[PDB]
């Protein structure tokens, strides 16, 4: 089925069977940026017809965009670096990929074999810094090696809980001749043998069981559901639960419904954490009770039996003791709880109006909200407009902080894989590169990066990218000179005490610093800049009608404070409704 | 002597204990980035009046900065950084600042102590990760600890062979209250014990027994005598020795003096790999024969005595094996070895004028040179009239790459620490930022960083960094819109095939992309371009008289080529001395 | 050349081709004990008929008699064992024979490779563990990778600085079915790359120029020598220096020649550390410059020239900074300043009469002594005794403590491989043991293990082994009722206060406790118990003259201090030449 481009019996250069190794996964995009070490490999590259490289301005730009790609498409990204300081400039890709089990494969080159180990030119020990940080990484020893580890590295960082895999390529490994063999079985015995089997009857029984005996249930869904839309929304129809959700899983269920709850945590909206307050039966799936929802996890749930399924079994019983668990793939699990449901739906008869309508009243006195002051510009106001102008059909990558909680609160996500953002560890900087990826993975889509002043900076350089590439990358910069999220923090707990958080310049406190349509305009790229809330609906629409890529640089009032909050540690009865800094 | 802000008797929180740790140090300056994690650090920081922060706009950008500081001071550079993405981001300034042996002192907030290893919110295993590329790191886990960590880290990042030391402050430890005693002793008793005694007289005059025994001495300096400037140049007054420089040694003997040598190695001049390939006696003072100055180790100085002096034993006989080694300070050696020169002068009569002038013979067979086409820009020409107007006075910091190389190649510098370049991991973007440290460092000198376009966009966020600090930083940039080193060695191994080495707009092949000049108006500073070298030295010159930052874009024809060249692992015999991608 | 027991087209299990594997490396002997996960190596082992196993009682045992095979042939020793506490107790083993650099390869079973990780029925991760004290370590991940790793495993254990190497083979590759590939390369790089290449000759002559440069010579050789026998002596028959030794080094140089000023360190000869002490030029020749031989380095060697040749350039400067070194093969070396030294013998006339008789003066003031009291046996006299009766030409092994010492001093090794002793590690338990290989390696000459009660007794369990295998072991059993070394450190250093010290019953203090001779007739081994020095000399021809394995229990005088003494980090000045423990 396979066509390759060398004879059967011709042998090749390491890199070219590395390149087909790619192709044979069926790979068709990578981001790469040349140096010394993988030079052999972006030359394989260019003779690959099926492989599209997409070249960044910055390796960490390259990983994010990656992960992008991943995020946006359910396929796996793949970034390749030169030895040194290309490898580790990956990193906090690579730990944002695997804080957030995103599938994604690493590539780097090496110094030749006989070079490591001996403070070689640009060589770094790659694999023993990234070992903590990626789901699993190799040094490959043998050209030899390159068709296993290469099928390996896909299948680890695709299968059970995704994750990043980096694969180290010395040199000497590029240029060396051989005949690859394509038969070669992956050497994965302990993991194979610990891939979860499909749920059995029994448990998921059980869970009906526990459903139909409880009066205040409530769906506790995560990025574990992002391929389970279908299955979720069949289930939550056979049931009529309510649907709160965490960061990872927007989208997963229909922010833009009755029976949605929305976010919860944190900054969670008051009725979603309300009703996991007050829950008799809690049903998470895909999630892994980070502290960000959870609080104090005494007062987590704590009325309330708790079911938890997850694909990793060291996440059943990590922070909170389930009463009842089931380690599989929620997708599976939730076809067989349909079938259960489905059939002995009659004898069955669930009604949890009470509950809803108990939930109901709190989402009407409690929805979230958001100040209007004269002329300024709401940010949230901003989303909500894209929103609407795009009918909620874009695909939305943020930077983070206050602009991303907004762009979680005010944007009601159709579908998963639309929600593009950096959880887990939060990292600066990921809106544009993933903007760049997800367009590359979807061509067609209206592909909107809803950043912040401070975020976007950071790896702004991609702006040639977008540019060179001709990718119609929307840029909603929410610029309100500060690093919002801290400045919050600084308003509530530290008297209002800046510390190193404004981002203009001082000496023209009033001017806003820097000119983003300049650096826009540096790589080509059409911006414009709004103030006034009157001319807003009219700006974005621009920035979406005019073709290509699209800065639009949005001024906001900085004293906004993002709510509702639960304070770190804290309980569902800490939760502050009101304030801001002024 | 140190007066304190708190009474000692008064318990203050552990943040301000670790400011106070560092202001007792000498501290003035640090490049901190505000987090979540790292919010009480910063807040200690508003409260001290002797150390001002400069505010990065990106973690990579603090560190850099930091090394840059560090780099053209003598004194350590200081990076603070949050949790998570905040750490993982200084990653490759670690490394770069590990691989060059510069003292670097990097904190980084954590996540409070019971949340660590249960993935938290912006979590990440920054002691494990930064392991193997850092000189040494902690993990505080207690309040008590941080007088005694500080002072450790600070002295092992100093002492010895200068490196980077990262400590890892847990946030609830910043919080706590405690009392500080500043009289704990340090537990280093493995470390101080192996610290180097003085040189003894008997080795040092084995020295001096071995230059009278010679016929063909040459002195291979490098990064270790950036602190023995005076030292080395008595020696070679009392010798007349001619020296050879590595890219780390520039600067610690005066270019331009008829006994340099200049740089040796892979781009060396063809008059320096000559010396060594021809010399009795190589003096290897402060260098660790890296592959790029070597090539073929056997072939490296094959016909002469070693002499080996290295304050790392670790060093000594890694990669060759001397004849006469000693593990100490260089600087006392010199001193030493001048005495016992200038004593036994008489009975000594050292005399090498028929090596100086079989040198000088090659030395103006084979000199540097640069051809020049038309009205178009020679890098090397730009360099050299930079060097002219500013009197060689200048501090220069610089990207990687072709640039860097006609950087070393074509400009001379008076004294160490006027060169700030990435030679062991050689990372791109290092240029900037490393400019914004030497200019806070050294607030009356010129500071220009000579950068490639490539590498200049990386960090161009710190531009915004530039203009808020009002510092006086000019960049010559040298656009020549290719990653040139790489495209180089497209041309010389792989028949000039392109592989995503073009940097400009492929839509308008003809338009320099991006235009840099927009990046400076961003950020409000001061611009222009140049393509003709008719007034190239008038722009030049404008761009020095212009008070403040500073950005001159200089286009250059691509097809240039760094020369001479000893492809890798060659011989002296190998070197390439004429041709380019014409 | 090789005869293989399978057709080449024949498949056979894992362990099938493991043995083969060993059968291809010339392997005869190994001491393996079988244990659930290394059935199939033991079952494949039998249909070996070139391959012969000695089952110890104690994988202790294995490992400690496969060191005495090494140590006594020059070949590596191969141990087996099975996975968890199989494996385990071979650490001491790995340990010992990685401080004393003993060539040695351990294969040890372990639990199918689905089982690793989890916790499974005697597993332990012995890769992980041994890790830190071993040359290196595998874990075989696929049967095809058998071939290549046995012989990478032999190469590292033999080559270079030997050491011990551990295999670790999952049970579930032990019964794959599999046709081995005896053609594929070893996967070693960087250590092949490594390797020494032989001296320079300009090197070897600056030594040749420093010996005749010098008035009081001094050759410090230690275990490196141990293949160069006949080099070194034909070194000290063309230069005339006289030749101190460490532990590890016995018999390289004969203890019984003028030149010879035996061992020197702790409780080296007077003379010899003397001449060390007032040495101008000291020869380290195959030595790693102890603490046990140096005591204070700033006060070793203090005034002289050190030369230092080892085959590990991690050794050369690592305690002791050399003015010359020369990293390589110290048996070429010699073989080069043999050349040399043969030829520019005329113009040489290389004379240090003067520097001898300085010592021979020592050597005469201050020889090595023992007392003699009423009819009690004096160990040294015992073990001078065991010297003449078997003319020197015995092997012997030794336990550790005071009767190793005097092992040391008081027998005249003629050839290296004859003294077996655990001198880095100094593990007890070893002498019998080692008998146990050195006589399987050496079925014709002497083999005595001169033990010491505690020692002795550790493993005892060997007797079994002794007596079942037909080895023709004497034992000559020190007995003092104490641990000797210990309680010698509690007279001069803790007033003689006994602290678990006395190995005898304190219920009958006077009887000897145990009874050796019990342990002995148990295991069928004749033996007899000596107590008066009169009737010495006809047990101990005794037991020489009665054929197969024998045991003398030797009655001594507690209060025995072995002498000289240097105490710990101190001075030839702070020697310590008389006193006891009475
Ligand atoms: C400024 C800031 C504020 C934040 N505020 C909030 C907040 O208020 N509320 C909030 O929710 N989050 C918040 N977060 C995000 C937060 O850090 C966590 O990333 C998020 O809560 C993790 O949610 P998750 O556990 O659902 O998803 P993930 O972290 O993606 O975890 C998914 C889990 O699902 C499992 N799983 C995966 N695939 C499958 C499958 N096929 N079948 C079954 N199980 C599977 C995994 O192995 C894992 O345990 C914030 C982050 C930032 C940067
Ligand atoms: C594109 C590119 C091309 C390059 N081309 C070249 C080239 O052609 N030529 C070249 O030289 N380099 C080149 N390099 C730089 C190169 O990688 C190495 O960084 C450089 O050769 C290292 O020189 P060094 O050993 O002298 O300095 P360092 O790497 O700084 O090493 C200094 C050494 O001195 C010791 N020492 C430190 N302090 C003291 C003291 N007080 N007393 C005694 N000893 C001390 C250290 O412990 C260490 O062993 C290039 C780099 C790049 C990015
Ligand atoms: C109770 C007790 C007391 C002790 N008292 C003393 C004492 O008083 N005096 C004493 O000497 N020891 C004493 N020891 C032994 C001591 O601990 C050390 O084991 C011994 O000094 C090590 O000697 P070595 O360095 O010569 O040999 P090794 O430790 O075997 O080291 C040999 C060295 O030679 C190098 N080398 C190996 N092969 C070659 C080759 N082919 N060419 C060149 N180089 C090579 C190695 O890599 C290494 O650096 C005592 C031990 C015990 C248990
Ligand atoms: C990172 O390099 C190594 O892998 C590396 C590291 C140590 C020794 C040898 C190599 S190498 O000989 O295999 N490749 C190169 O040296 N490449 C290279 N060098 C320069 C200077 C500029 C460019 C573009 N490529
Ligand atoms: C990284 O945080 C942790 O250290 C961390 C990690 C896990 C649990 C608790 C903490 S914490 O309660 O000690 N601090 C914060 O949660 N801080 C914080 N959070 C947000 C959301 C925005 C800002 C500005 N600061
Ligand atoms: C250590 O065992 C394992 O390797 C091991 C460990 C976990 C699971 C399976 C195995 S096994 O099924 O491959 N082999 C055995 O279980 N062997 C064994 N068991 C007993 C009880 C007694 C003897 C003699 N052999
Ligand atoms: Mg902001
Ligand atoms: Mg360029
Ligand atoms: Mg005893």
């Amino acid at each position: 089925t396979f066509i390759s481009r060398f004879a059967p019996d011709q042998p090749r250069k390491g890199a070219d069977i590395l390149v087909e190794a790619l192709e044979r996964q069926g790979v068709e995009t990578v981001f790469a940026y040349p140096g010394g070490a993988s030079m052999e490999i972006h030359q394989a590259l260019t003779r690959s017809s099926s492989i599209r490289n997409v070249l960044p301005r910055h390796e960490q730009g390259g990983v994010f965009a990656a992960e992008g790609y991943a995020r946006s498409s359910g396929k796996p990204g793949i970034c390749i670096a030169t030895s040194g300081p290309g490898a580790t400039n990956l990193v906090s890709g690579l730990a944002d990929a695997l804080l957030d089990s995103v599938p994604l494969v690493a590539i780097t080159g090496q110094v030749p074999r006989r070079m490591i180990g001996t403070d070689a030119f640009q060589e770094t020990p790659i694999v023993e810094v990234t070992r903590s940080i990626t789901k699993h990484n190799y040094l490959v020893m043998d050209v030899e090696d390159i068709p296993r580890i290469i099928e390996e590295a896909f299948f680890l960082a695709t299968s059970g809980r995704p994750g990043p895999v980096l694969v180290d390529v010395p040199k000497d490994i590029q240029q060396q001749l051989a005949i690859p063999n394509w038969e070669q079985a992956m050497r994965l015995p302990g993991y194979m043998s610990r891939m979860p089997k499909p749920p059995e009857d029994s448990h998921l029984e059980q869970i009906v069981r526990l459903i139909s005996e409880s009066k205040k249930p409530v769906l506790y869904v995560g990025g574990g559901c992002l391929n389970s839309s279908d299955e979720l929304g069949r289930f939550v129809e056979l049931t009529g639960i309510p649907v709160a959700s965490t960061l990872m899983g927007l989208g997963s269920y229909p922010c833009d419904d009755e029976l949605s709850l929305h976010m919860l945590g944190m900054h969670g909206t008051v009725y979603a954490n309300y009703a996991v307050e007050h829950s008799d039966l809690l049903l998470a799936f895909g999630v892994r009770f980070d502290d960000r929802v959870t609080g104090k996890l005494e007062a987590f749930a704590s009325r309330a039996k708790i079911v938890h399924i997850d694909i990793d079994s060291a996440e059943i019983g990590k922070n909170k003791t389930p009463h009842v668990s089931v380690c599989g793939d929620v997708k599976l699990a939730l076809q067989g709880m349909n079938k259960v449901l489905e059939n002995r739906a009659e004898e069955l008869k669930l009604d949890f109006g009470v509950w809803r309508n108990e939930l109901n009243v709190q989402k009407q006195k409690f929805p979230l909200s958001f100040k209007t002051f004269g002329e300024a510009i709401p940010p949230q106001y901003a989303i909500k407009v894209l929103d609407e102008l795009t009918d909620g059909k874009a695909i939305i990558s943020t930077g983070v902080g206050q602009h991303q909680m907004w762009a979680a609160q005010f944007y009601n996500y159709k579908k998963p894989r639309q929600w593009l953002s950096s959880g887990g560890l939060g990292a600066m900087g990921f809106g544009l590169p993933a903007a760049i990826g997800a367009s590359v993975a979807n061509p067609d889509a209206i592909v909107v990066d809803i950043d912040g002043d401070g975020s976007f900076i950071m790896n702004v350089q991609e702006l040639a990218t977008i540019r060179v590439e001709n990718l119609p990358v929307k840029v909603l910069l929410l610029n309100n000179q500060h690093l919002g999220m801290v400045m919050q923090w600084e308003d509530r707990f530290y008297k209002a005490n800046r510390a190193h958080t404004f981002l203009g310049d001082p000496a023209q406190e009033d001017e806003i610093f820097p000119n983003m349509l300049l650096f826009a305009a540096a790589c080509g790229i059409p911006a414009a800049r709004v103030t006034k809330k009157a001319d807003l609906r009219e700006a974005i629409q621009t920035m979406l009608d005019t073709p290509g890529p699209y800065l639009l640089d949005v001024i906001c009032p900085h004293q906004e404070h993002v709510l509702p909050m639960i304070p770190s540690g804290g309980t569902f009865n800490d939760v502050i409704t009101e304030g801001d800094g002024r």
